[PDB]
């Protein structure tokens, strides 16, 4: 192969959006420069359009195998194209789940026969997510295996906790976990506040997450082993890893879009599309994320592409499931709302989607160096258009920004040197 | 009854130690100043000696009902008093437990009966401390309860500390916890560090206890309760409480005589008096509880006296019980080896033992103020004397501290213009 964007914007070493040009030659970064000319390589024209990194979602749910109707690889995969992803991260809360060899090789062979995108998939902590008995850390580790974590629920037992982050931390990787204590879960569908409180439902306190972020924290310290909270959502949870940072403990978070710009008094009424796990909660906690993603606190930004049906969704929200799909939003909602709103720059932006993601694990990518793989994306910052779950790619329609108008949307996806995915008329 | 001590010294209300006298009029303070004249006064010369107020431990094992073998209200209040103790409260680990009305009154019948010196009882937090049903909280508060603790045993279910919090925070009163994490006891009868190492023993990870710290922190803020740390002992625990502080939480904590005088590398052997809950951490646990006393972190000393036979301690530390005397060997064993030793100041030894825990737990004792009660005690720092065990009068004599040459041993106890105990031999 061999391609040339032509007339482009980027963000150099420095931090710095500027005018250049990018050459892909043989699915590889080849040069990265202004006019660069190359009278052998078919030119692409990006009209001044933003030229960044792919995406890297380090969080997301394919639901393959298990529940292919709500989503597929392929299809799960595809939407995320859309959405400028070039990377993502299957959580292994799928049944059958990659808790042995036969299954993540099972899953290791689907991924590589039907997925549009790099695809790392997520090693379970415990056989079957029980929690009662844990796996094969090195087995999973050869099969490629990209972190260990039970996401969808949490590690009630603090012993199992330690022994598999020493386990972890031996063979150098990391333990994700979704903090959550059951004890505590008061059976709620949302948070538990001042919206709960007016339509008569049942709320989840905030110490359901923060208790087990404290506590894996010490544990974390204690194995010395890299530690990674998913999607913090309270005013506690980001005091207690700032607490962390600062004594110098190996330990990283990170935070929905949706956690971002939604809070609970930004729900309507009981309606499904805003019930997800961990629910928006006060805007003391909105402002304590915002607080927490600009001083370093909250390491990365997160979808947690959670796909669901529209019959599931149907139902009231007490019945209803958890989950928002987030790939075909991410980015653009994040721009409106975020960087064109002020409260953080575009260069932020992509490293909270990049290399901030990529380094907190490791992984050559995020970058846009000579040399290496050509994940990139074309972005339209200045059109302006609304967000239609009818024509998202992926399964699930199930979001609450249907009807918002933003701007800054993946146009092209380049997986490897080859488009994975192409918007219909640029 | 009418007493006046001559010639003596004291801590001023600023801080300084000042020759003064004190005069006893009805068991009440009356008169504070240099020289006093009194003369149908019955005259007693303290020669210099430190006249101080009654001391006070609110962390004790008074073993009666159920182990009145171990220990007796009469024999552990008389002990008390010949350690400088005025005021005592005892926890509720005892058979029955002062778990209801029935038999928080007969407890509180035993203490009016037979006590030698002030004895305010804990309240159990969950019957029977076996921590599946609350206790009535607004009941035992009004037969008296001092604060609400499990201690020997830690709150296992999260929901239920919550909601004891939440109910305390709303009786105004404080849950006083032992710290301790059932799944990471790992069967340990030591520390888990260098000396389990060296001797093939079972070691308690510190993480053990700081867990359950950090839990019950946040969930005191949520409920906006008044949350109380028992001895403390590991460097992660004080980190945690120093940075609750610093948010501006309702947390205390307290240390024992012996977790700030000893540490693993002082342990001999296998020999059972050493060998007590929490343990004797690293050197490195040591530095911070000492540093967390000078910073503010540790509001206080408690000795959390646990007295037990000697047959029982004859056991080895494997199946022998945890804990060791402390009324009797308390201050002049702080009065030696730290202040002495320049650690810390008198003026901070002592209010560490009086004005701080009534200042945290809302008592009046702990002060020499012109119309307090008279709480008091005269204590000899020049005289040096070795620690006898043999001379104890507490049935417990389980003491790691045989032998140590010490200063500063308290003569006379006053309880309420009452002489609770005296020396016996000038
Ligand atoms: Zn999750
Ligand atoms: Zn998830
Ligand atoms: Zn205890
Ligand atoms: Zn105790």
């Amino acid at each position: 192969m061999n391609y040339l964007f032509k007339n482009g914007r980027y963000m150099n070493e420095e931090g710095k959006i500027v005018a250049t040009d990018l050459l892909v030659q043989d699915g590889k970064i080849a040069k990265v420069a202004e006019n660069i000319t190359a009278d052998n390589a078919e030119v692409i024209d990006v009209n001044g359009k933003l030229i960044a990194p792919g995406l890297v979602d380090v969080h997301v749910h394919l639901r393959e195998p298990g529940g292919e109707h709500k989503e597929t690889i392929e299809t799960g995969t595809l939407a995320a194209a859309k959405g400028g992803f070039t990377t993502i991260c299957a959580m292994p809360n799928t049944r059958p789940v990659p808790d042995c060899r036969e299954h993540m090789e099972d899953l290791q062979n689907r991924i590589k026969e039907k997925a549009h995108v790099n695809v790392l998939p997520y090693g379970a902590i415990t056989v079957r997510q029980a929690g009662s008995e844990m796996t094969d850390f090195e087995t999973l580790k050869e099969l490629g295996a990209f972190a260990f974590t039970d996401d969808g629920v949490g590690v009630q037992d603090a012993s199992m906790m330690l022994a598999a982050m020493k386990r972890a931390a031996k063979l150098n990787m990391a333990v994700v976990a979704h903090c959550e204590e059951n004890t505590l879960i008061n059976k709620g569908c949302v948070h538990e506040g001042k919206f709960s409180e007016k339509h008569g439902l049942n709320g989840i306190p905030s110490v359901c997450e923060s208790v087990h972020i404290a506590r894996d924290i010490l544990l974390a310290e204690a194995a010395d082993c890299h530690y990674h909270v998913c999607h913090v959502s309270t005013k506690g949870s980001v005091r207690v890893i700032r607490d962390a940072k600062r004594a110098g403990i190996k330990v990283t978070a990170e935070v929905t879009p949706h956690h971002l710009v939604l809070c609970e008094d930004d729900i309507p009424s009981a309606d499904p599309n805003f019930k997800m796990n961990p629910p928006l909660r006060g805007k003391e906690d909105h402002e304590a994320l915002i607080e927490g993603l600009l001083d370093g606190t909250i390491d990365m930004i997160a979808t947690d592409h959670a796909p669901h049906t529209a019959e599931e969704k149907a139902q009231g929200i007490e019945r209803a499931p958890f989950g928002i799909t987030g790939f075909e939003t991410a980015f653009p909602l994040l721009y409106t709302n975020l960087v064109k709103k002020g409260i953080i720059t575009l260069e932020q932006l992509i490293q909270f989607l990049t290399e901030k993601p990529a380094d907190t694990f490791g992984l050559e990518a995020g970058r846009l160096k000579e040399g290496r793989t050509a994940d990139i994306t074309i972005i339209d910052l200045e059109q302006e258009e609304e967000i239609d779950p009818t024509t998202f790619l992926s399964k699930g329609k199930n979001t609450p920004f249907a009807g918002w108008k933003c701007q800054g949307w993946p146009v092209m996806t380049i997986v490897g040197g080859k488009i994975a995915w192409q918007k219909e008329s640029a």
